[PDB]
């Protein structure tokens, strides 16, 4: 599924990311643009051998399973597929440890070069929210 911007605004703000360790939503609105393009099917795969998953891009190295990722954890305890998913349930949920590991937003290299500093707020703009 590919998500309007004010459509996955919303969606994440009903499952609990807006402000999430302190993140206001056009943070998460604006990590989703530059990794996925709000796309939920989008997957890329790294120099590593491991796999980006969905509309935030979780990596396989540490927070899902794909079955092809030597030596890779599954924090989340799930399966890459669950993070592509029309349902963001999966997405948001394993966002939340990701942020919670320590370096916040950070985790995400295309929030802190494209959206860390900006007027975040402009991705949830017009949005009725
Ligand atoms: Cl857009
Ligand atoms: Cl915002
Ligand atoms: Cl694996
Ligand atoms: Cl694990
Ligand atoms: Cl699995
Ligand atoms: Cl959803
Ligand atoms: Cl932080
Ligand atoms: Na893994
Ligand atoms: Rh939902």
């Amino acid at each position: 599924k590919v998500f309007g911007r004010c459509e996955l605004a919303a969606a994440m703000k009903r499952h609990g990311l807006d402000n999430y360790r302190g993140y206001s939503l056009g943070n998460w609105v604006c990590a989703a643009k530059f990794e996925s393009n709000f796309n939920t099917q989008a997957t890329n795969r790294n120099t590593d051998g491991s796999t980006d998953y969905g509309i935030l891009q979780i990596n396989s190295r540490w927070w899902c399973n794909d079955g092809r990722t030597p030596g890779s954890r599954n924090l989340c305890n799930i399966p890459c597929s669950a993070l592509l998913s029309s349902d963001i349930t999966a997405s948001v949920n394993c966002a939340k440890k990701i942020v919670s590991d320590g370096n916040g937003m950070n985790a995400w290299v295309a929030w802190r070069n494209r959206c860390k500093g900006t007027d975040v707020q402009a991705w949830i703009r017009g949005c009725r929210l």
